[PDB]
Order: structure tokens, then sequence, then C-alpha cells
């Protein structure tokens, strides 16, 4: 019969089917596509720019009393001179970095606040530009 | 739908930090740790077992009149001498190899459709198993050591 374990088994083999096809330079689908181009640009961005996102990590005193504010602050800072596909790359980068350090830190809790923050500050500040600079298939198009 | 951005903005912002936090041994989720551990160890098995990984991903090529039965025959002989967790790796690895062909040889359409048969697969066969043998869990043990 048709239980919990069916549905976990289905996401696995969704998983790991997108992640061959990925190799081959294939995508499971448009969506698969936009989450491999990006994975892959802020692995090429933290190679790039090394010494520069160092500074940038640097800038956040990540807490468990931080709160969005501080996170909204040093991000704006990045799209001081406004939006483009690489100022979005290193934004991921950036909250990327965040989990990382909280982990390392022992304040494990703090990376699902740090994930909701980056889908407030998606939504609120990048998703008009996104949309007007022809959305997420642009981002794969010129990454590709 | 009214909370369509809301969902996709946030499974790509979940599947960044899965990936970053995998790089550096972390692990989002239980569920984000059984799926790195399975590209790892699929990853694995297609070095170690080249050869003979060859000689099975030759015995069925996925057309748009294949039945599900002659792709259940295949894996079933993975399987007629017990279940382990390397041959659970090789099942979803045959499956991996018959997707990339089916998009090699220009039809993605089978794609959903030999992964609807993988499901199908471990959901009337080897449920059971993986249950008895400590979960998904076990093995994400196992793999780790
Ligand atoms: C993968 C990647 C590679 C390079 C960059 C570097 N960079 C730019 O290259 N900026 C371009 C404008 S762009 O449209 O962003 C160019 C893109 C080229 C391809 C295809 C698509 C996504 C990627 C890769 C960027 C467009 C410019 O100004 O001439 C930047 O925008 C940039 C962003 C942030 C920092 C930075 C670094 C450390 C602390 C704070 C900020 C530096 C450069 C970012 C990502
Ligand atoms: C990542 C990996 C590495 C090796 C294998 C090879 N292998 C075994 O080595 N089998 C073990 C028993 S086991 O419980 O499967 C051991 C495991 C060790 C770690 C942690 C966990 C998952 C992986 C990796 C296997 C348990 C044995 O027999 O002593 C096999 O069972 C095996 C399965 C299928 C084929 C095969 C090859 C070509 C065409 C068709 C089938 C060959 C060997 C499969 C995966």
């Amino acid at each position: 019969p048709l239980g919990s374990m069916s549905q976990s088994n289905r996401e696995l083999v969704v998983d790991f089917l997108s992640y061959k096809l990925s190799q081959k330079g294939y995508s499971w689908s448009q969506m698969a596509a936009v989450k491999q181009a990006l994975r892959e640009a802020g692995d090429e961005f933290e190679l790039r720019y090394r010494r520069a996102f160092s500074d940038l990590t640097s800038q956040l005193h990540i807490t468990p009393g931080t709160a969005y504010q501080s996170f909204e602050q040093v991000v704006n800072e990045l799209f001081r001179d406004g939006v483009n596909w690489g100022r979005i790359v290193a934004f991921f980068s950036f909250g990327g970095a965040l989990c990382v350090e909280s982990v390392d830190k022992e304040m494990q809790v703090l990376v699902s606040r740090i994930a909701a923050w980056m889908a407030t500050y998606l939504n609120d500040h990048l998703e008009p530009w996104i949309q007007e600079n022809g959305g997420w298939d642009t981002f794969v198009e010129l990454y590709g």
C-alpha cells in the first residue's frame, strides 16, 4: 500500500535522477536547471572573489539575537549600485556562508532563520528586477 | 497561484543552502543527508563497477513503447539473490543511466516514466527490506563510515 515511505522514496528517485542528468549537462526540469546553474554560479563566484567575499562575510556578526534588519543592511550594500545577476549570486553565496558559519559556531538554530531572511529579501527586493530581466530562465541561458 | 513565488523562491533558497552545507559536511535535514549519501554512493558504484555496470545498462534501452514489466524484469535480476544497500545503489544508478540514454536519444519524455517505474519498484518490492534493515538513516550511517 501507498504509505509515507512511498512518498519519501519518490523524492529520493527525483533527486538522484536530477543529479545524474545534471552530470551529463541535462536536467530533470526547468527548476532543476535553475538550481544547478545557481549551485555552479555560487562556486565560481566564491572561487573568483575569495578574498573580497571573505571581507563581506566578516561584516555580519551572526549571534542568536541577530534580526533580519542586520542581514538586510549588509545585503543592501551589495545592491548599492543596482541589481544584476552576479550580485544575486553573491547574495546567495553570502546566505550560504552565514549558514556554514552558524553550524561551525554550534548555532544550527540560525540556519532556518537565514533561509527565511533570504526568501524575504528575494521577494521584497529582487523579484521585481528578476521579472523585468527575463526571470530565472534568462539567468540559466546567460550562465550556460 | 497566490503562493507560487513563495513556493519557488523558497525551493531555490533551500536547494542552494542544502548544497553549501553539504560541501562542508553538514546537512540541511535528514532527507538532504539521505539524498547526498545516495548521490555519492551512485558515483562510487559507477566508478568501482564501470565494466560490469556497462553490461547491465546494455540489457535495456527504453523506447516510447517499453512497458514497466521489461524494466521490472531487469531490476529483479539485480535482487534475485537478496537485497543489500549496494544492490539498491546499483538499482538507482541503473535508472539514472536509462534517463541519461533517453535524453541522449532525444526522448526526454521517457525520464518522468522511468522515475515513476523506479518509485513503483521501490513500493512494490523494497519497502519491507528497507524498514527491516534500519531505514534510509542506517544507509546514511553505514555509507558515512
Ligand atoms: C558566477 C559569477 C561570476 C562573476 C561575477 C562577478 N560580477 C560580474 O561579472 N558582474 C558583471 C555583470 S553580470 O551581469 O553580473 C555578469 C554575469 C556573467 C555570467 C552570466 C551571468 C551570471 C554571472 C556569470 C555574472 C551574468 C559586470 O559588472 O561586468 C559581479 O556582478 C560581482 C558581484 C559581486 C561582487 C562582490 C564580491 C565580493 C564582495 C562583494 C561583492 C563582485 C562582482 C559574479 C558571479
Ligand atoms: C557505493 C557502493 C560500493 C560498493 C558496492 C558493491 N557491493 C558491495 O560492496 N556489497 C557488499 C555488501 S553492502 O551492504 O552492499 C556494503 C555497502 C558498503 C558501503 C555502505 C553501504 C552502501 C554501499 C557502500 C555498499 C553498504 C558485499 O557484497 O560485501 C554490491 O553489493 C554490488 C552490487 C551490485 C553490483 C553490480 C555491478 C554491476 C552490475 C550489476 C550489479 C556489484 C556489487 C555497491 C555500492
